[PDB]
């Protein structure tokens, strides 16, 4: 991804977008009770914690493109993964607006808390001013869509979230694109059935884990990945995606039976128009994290990518014995013979991708079930039911997250959520967690699940329904 053109908003007649200047994260009542090193990301330019230039850092992820056509490796990659998705019987038919906007099995209702984007955001108009979760009204939306169209600029927001000292210091805050409500809805219409199928079929056929529930899904993973594990990091995945990969994506959507017209939306993602604060810029390549389907699409591409590096480096490779699961840039994979991930990483670099050893590793080491992570979680078989596998989020991370809040009114929900995570570290660990929570008076006011109830409900969860 490369920033092609940049100018002042006033010159094209765009109003300044008034994004928030201060963080919503403050120290929680638990901030002194636990250790942690992370702090809210830098959102403004004058932040005294900065040890680099902010405007420069946030955009620097835009490292460049490699100009090329789809090669022989890409094609055969596309076909293999095409071969897989066909099994699923994805409907290329649009989805009925009601479903696309207000929910259905496999596609959550369009979130009414996020930005509506341009131009509504400029006009003080909020999502809730347009949609209602009570009347399922589409009369207003239809007016706005007809009024303002598709293909609108995107609004760029600095992601307000906890980060390490290194990234606060370097100003490497992450950017999120708010798509215009219309484009959101349109895309949901066009791809809703794809999304529905992806969320209902996490695993090695979709090669996706987007929408999954670790609690249930972890147990499936080792079953699906028989082989020697392959795992690894990207750096700036979304924004390094060159246009070539989008060509491949639309190439794959075409085999699923999407028309050229219907794939024009991939271009909307690839060559993008952004309204940042008082600037207005055009970007060629780069997945614009935050528009509709960016996770699914990031995964699908990744599915293409890895199969392409396998093919180019290991002539002889049989892909039908390959298995992968992506969540956007996060990949876990297996082959029956060892694979040198470093080879792949160097190969990938010729395509403008920065691959790295898994979990900020020193070298592309042996990947076991002991050290493998996915969505920041480890795997540990339950001591008692060995076919059951715990998703184990590290305590360090739970400790980090507990020390801040964006809204103390939700403490109960927040601490329960963290509870749902921590207990996989084991009873000793869980009881220390609970004691320290409880060493503050607010901690004593919270309804907190007992370990033994967490264990029971989990064991009980793999008793009903599918997967
Ligand atoms: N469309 C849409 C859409 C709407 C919102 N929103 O705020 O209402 C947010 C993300 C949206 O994109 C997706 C819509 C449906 C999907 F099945 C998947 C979408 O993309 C994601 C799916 C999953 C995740 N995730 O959980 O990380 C992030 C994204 C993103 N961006």
């Amino acid at each position: 991804g490369e920033i092609e053109f940049i100018e002042s908003s006033k010159d094209a007649g765009f109003p300044v977008i008034n994004t928030p200047s201060k963080t919503k994260l403050e120290p929680s009542v638990f901030h002194q009770v636990f250790e942690g090193n992370k702090e809210p990301a830098v959102l403004r330019s004058g932040d005294p914690r900065l040890k680099a230039n902010f405007e420069e850092a946030i955009f620097s992820k835009y490292i460049g493109n490699v100009n090329t056509h789809v090669d022989e490796y890409m094609l055969e990659a596309v076909d293999h993964y095409a071969g897989q998705l066909a099994t699923l019987d994805i409907s290329t038919e649009p989805m009925k607006l009601e479903d696309a906007v207000y929910g259905t099995e496999g596609l959550e209702a369009l979130d009414l808390t996020t930005s509506a984007g341009y131009p509504y955001v400029a006009l003080g108009i909020k999502k809730r001013d347009i949609l209602s979760k009570k009347t399922k009204d589409l009369t207003k939306l239809k007016e706005c869509m007809d009024k303002y169209g598709l293909n609108l600029p995107m609004v760029t927001y600095v992601k307000d979230e906890l980060r390490s000292i290194e990234k606060v210091a370097k100003g490497k805050s992450r950017l999120i694109e708010a798509s215009s409500l219309n484009d959101s809805v349109a895309m949901r219409q066009t791809f809703g059935n794809l999304y529905k199928t992806f969320h209902l079929n996490p695993g090695v056929v979709t090669g996706s884990a987007v929408g999954c529930d670790p609690d249930l899904f972890w147990s499936k993973i080792p079953v699906m990945l028989d082989g020697h594990l392959i795992a690894f990091d990207y750096s700036g995945y979304d924004a390094s995606l060159s246009p070539v990969w989008f060509a491949c994506l639309k190439m794959i959507l075409e085999k699923l039976g999407y028309t050229h017209k219907e794939t024009n939306y991939i271009d909307y993602l690839c060559n993008s128009h952004h309204l940042y604060r008082d600037k207005h810029y055009f970007v060629r390549g780069g997945m614009p994290s935050g528009c509709s389907g960016t996770s699914i699409f990031n995964s699908m591409i990744n599915n293409i990518i890895i199969r392409t590096l396998m093919l180019k480096v290991y002539k002889g490779i049989d892909l039908d014995q390959f298995r992968m699961i992506a969540y956007g840039d996060d990949v876990i994979a297996s082959y029956p013979w060892p694979i040198d991930a470093s080879l792949l990483a160097e190969a990938g670099k010729g395509y403008g991708l920065i691959m790295t050893p898994a979990d900020k590793g020193e070298c592309f080491n042996e990947v076991t079930w002991t050290n493998v992570t996915f969505l920041k979680r480890y795997f540990r078989a339950d001591e008692q039911y060995p076919f059951l596998v715990h998703p184990v989020m590290p305590m360090k991370d739970i400790h980090e997250s507990i020390r801040w809040t964006k809204d103390p009114k939700n403490t109960q929900d927040h601490v329960r959520s963290l509870c749902l995570l921590a207990w996989h570290n084991g009873e000793h660990e869980y009881e220390e967690f609970i004691r320290k929570i409880r060493s503050v008076p607010v901690g004593r006011c919270l309804t907190l699940p007992a370990f033994s109830t967490l264990r029971r409900k989990w064991l009980d969860s793999f008793h009903h329904h599918h997967h």
